[PDB]
DNA sequence: TCTGAAAGTACTTTTAGA
DNA sequence: TCTAAAAGTACTTTCAGA
């Protein structure tokens, strides 16, 4: 929490003097002042105990700890190259809000189970379109390095052909940020009718979306207008890296040897 | 710099007594002890002045600021939901850690100029390989919907062909997370010899090879071991979204008309 | 209850010795 | 130079008074 908001939240519970002491600290210039208790007491014409009491009601041990957070945020605000604009802050907000929204939707028992489904499957398949298609290509690169036999598909023709060759040892991961993409939903259903296990990634909850073996609910974008939203890959990439971390710990010793052999052949071929 | 390196960077010039104090605070478990001066004084058999002298040696006013800097970082370290597993915790930090670093690496006036560079450019190209290739394709999708004439390329055979058809009104953006990819660096130079403006995205700083119009510094992965690092697209994804935001407000109404036209005609009519 | 004033204290400064 | 101990202080705690 920004200290400007921390004083704001701890406002209506403060005494009249401290409510005025806050008003000085909410001022923008205040950071450039001498902020020692001796100076602040003379400038605001108060006692040093008043500063301690004001900091205590803000949730601090005393004025020394309060002024440290106040100065620490400013030094962290001044450690940047440029001072950021509302546009710069809005884009960073969408990343952090998605991180916190994803964090609220984390289903640990589901994620390991899906990671287990990848391990047990002989062949793993990735269906996506647009940005979701690029997400599918990312997981294909990441997991093939660990020894998973996998392929990625990105068009309707690719989905239909791959489904026709699936069996009970196949697994398909479907990506649909909107949750209503026609090619993703049908082909995943077509995969199920061939015995393949199916997992769907979406940001919308759907009652009939219980058809697939697993259904991972991902975060929704912070911006309301579509044109202003951040990268559409991010809602799934959070869960991509989670399932990857869980999947890596299953037979970690053997999987690392597969990774290092993959990395050796690539790096040494200069 | 975290509290770990400031003690690491501030070590060799410390006296023998304080160097023991350094390792005491550098050990992971010491966070849980009573970090008051007296308790630490009793544990280490030192003087309370020694703690103040040690803390000033780290660049602080005294022991009070050191502990608060020490304990606040742990408060920053464990303000997440304390229910998840260590696996879930590590991934969520690496996502945040990249965002913490990215915000500090932002050069707003540089990103604005790049956003202007794409608008003024008649043709824009995105070069990348592997994960960097996927980022290039992602950026191609976002800007094409706004009316930018662009193509994305992911192999060196594509890079060489494109460089032949480029001129002074072309602009190419190369993505190389390592900063030492031969195809990205060489083809970027071939673009400049054709008169086009060049922008390079890299996590390693390089003003030595300031041959490109702009060089954008992206965040580095929090995990030290390669196998455990999160998606490699994240350092690029932060800056492409920022550049997209600045570009969007340039002739916003006309950009929005094209964007709605894109979804109208390229979505089952 | 609430404020400043006085007494108290976790550290901070000064000091003397090795 | 370096340290602990002594001396000092920037707040912190205690507490009369309105
Ligand atoms: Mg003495
Ligand atoms: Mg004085």
């Amino acid at each position: 929490p920004d200290i400007a908001t921390v004083i704001d939240s701890h406002f209506e519970e403060m005494t009249d003097l401290e409510q005025e002491i806050a008003r000085y600290f909410l001022q923008a210039e205040t950071i450039q002042d001498d902020l020692s208790s001796q100076q602040v007491t003379q400038k605001l014409h108060i006692s040093q105990a008043a500063l301690t009491r004001f900091a205590k009601k803000c949730g601090f041990t005393g004025y020394r700890e309060f002024i440290f957070q106040y100065q620490h945020e400013a030094e962290n605000q001044a450690n940047q190259v440029s001072k950021h604009s509302p546009l710069t802050k809005r884009v960073l907000r969408s990343y952090s809000n998605m991180r916190e929204q994803t964090q609220d939707l984390i289903d640990e028992v589901q994620l390991e189970r899906i990671a287990q489904l990848i391990e047990d499957a002989e062949r793993v398949y990735f269906f996506g379109t647009g940005s979701s298609g690029l997400v599918a290509r990312e997981m294909k690169l990441r997991f093939m390095r660990l020894g998973v036999v996998c392929e990625a598909l990105t068009d309707q023709d690719g989905f239909a052909w791959t489904t026709s060759i699936m069996d009970e040892n196949c697994l398909v991961l479907g990506f649909s940020l909107s949750g209503s993409t026609p090619s993703i939903l049908d082909s995943l259903l077509d995969a199920k009718e061939m015995g393949a296990k199916t997992v769907l990634f979406s940001s919308v909850p759907n009652k009939d979306s219980q058809a697939y073996t697993e259904t991972v609910l991902v975060a929704t974008h912070s911006q309301p207008s579509y044109i202003q939203r951040i990268s559409a890959q991010l809602p799934m990439l959070f869960f991509i890296d989670l399932i990857y971390a869980y999947f890596l710990e299953i037979n970690r010793e053997s999987k690392e040897k597969i990774f290092n052999s993959y990395w050796e052949n690539k790096k040494l071929n200069g």
